[PDB]
């Protein structure tokens, strides 16, 4: 599994400001781990591999992963 902005069919990501909405969205759409608001935009934690994300920098990736949402 995979880290990164997932991207719906259409190819748009999930704009935010709060974190919880996209641990929903995550979650419940793209059946990740978890995910959070990073750069105002949903990052999601463990996707699967044939899921869509983003194509953006490593450098913002590895800043986006450099996050902890809880212990479990």
């Amino acid at each position: 599994k995979k880290n990164g902005y997932a991207v719906d069919s259409s190819g748009k990501v999930a704009e935010c400001l709060f974190n919880n909405y996209c641990n929903n969205e995550c979650t419940k759409v793209y059946y990740a781990d978890k995910g959070y608001c990073c750069l105002l935009k949903c990052y999601c934690f463990g996707l699967a591999d044939d899921k869509p994300v983003l194509d953006i920098w490593d450098s913002t990736k590895n800043y986006c992963d450099v996050q902890i949402i809880d212990l479990s």
